[PDB]
């Protein structure tokens, strides 16, 4: 059994992707029979608004996972500490943000392990369970290697960057001055429709 190395770009999700994720420790949705939803952010760059996002999440008591890179950890230690201190989960977005399908196995292991160890040493978060691949690029091989190292492969069902359903995993952004306002409105609006904002730990328990 040679794992396939053909690259795929995540988007939404079809039989191929569905079963690739299912067999290799991946998910992109939670339970679709409950109105629980899951906010996530990717943090490979700091645009200057993450503190304002964090302020909104604290005000609204909404948990999120922030998938961080090594560049982000080294350059934004104070924001990282806010993430841990204010009840969020810090996820793994790789050290240098390469496409996982373009690197050798030794390099992929270093790219994940370096971030995991840095998150644990810098913030004291106990476990780093969640990986989101750079650019949502994956193969059968990269999914399987990531799972073997003890991580879930966490994709998304809705992304919004200015150019909802039960179980949605949202990938939102902190790119401009107005994003914090939009987030606050979205949280309020979705709660009025009966949605509950939960953590990726809750997702796993939702079974
Ligand atoms: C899926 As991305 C553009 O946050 O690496
Ligand atoms: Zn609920
Ligand atoms: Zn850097
Ligand atoms: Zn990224
Ligand atoms: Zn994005």
């Amino acid at each position: 059994m040679a794992y396939t190395n053909t690259p795929h770009n995540w988007g939404i999700a079809g039989k191929l992707y569905t079963d690739l994720l299912q067999k290799n420790g991946g998910f992109y949705l939670g339970d679709t029979k409950k109105k629980d939803i899951y906010l996530t952010f990717d943090n490979g760059y700091e645009n200057g608004y993450t503190g304002k996002i964090l302020d909104v999440l604290k005000e609204k008591k909404v948990p999120a996972t922030f998938f961080v890179t090594g560049h982000y950890i080294k350059t934004q230690k104070d924001l990282l500490l806010r993430m841990k201190d204010e009840g969020h989960i810090i996820g793994n977005h790789s050290w240098s943000h390469p496409d996982f399908t373009a690197v050798n196995d030794e390099k992929l292991r270093e790219e994940l392990t370096s971030v995991t160890e840095e998150i644990k040493k810098v913030t004291g978060q106990k476990e780093v369970k969640y990986v989101r691949p750079p650019r949502g690029v994956f193969s059968e091989r990269t999914l399987a290697l990531t799972k073997e190292m003890g991580y879930y492969n966490v994709f998304w069902s809705l992304a919004f960057l200015d150019w909802i359903h039960p179980g949605s995993i949202l990938l939102l952004h902190a790119i401009s001055k107005d994003n914090a306002e939009a987030l606050a409105k979205i949280i309020d609006d979705l709660r009025e429709k009966g949605y509950h904002f939960k953590s990726l730990d809750d997702l796993v328990k939702s079974n």
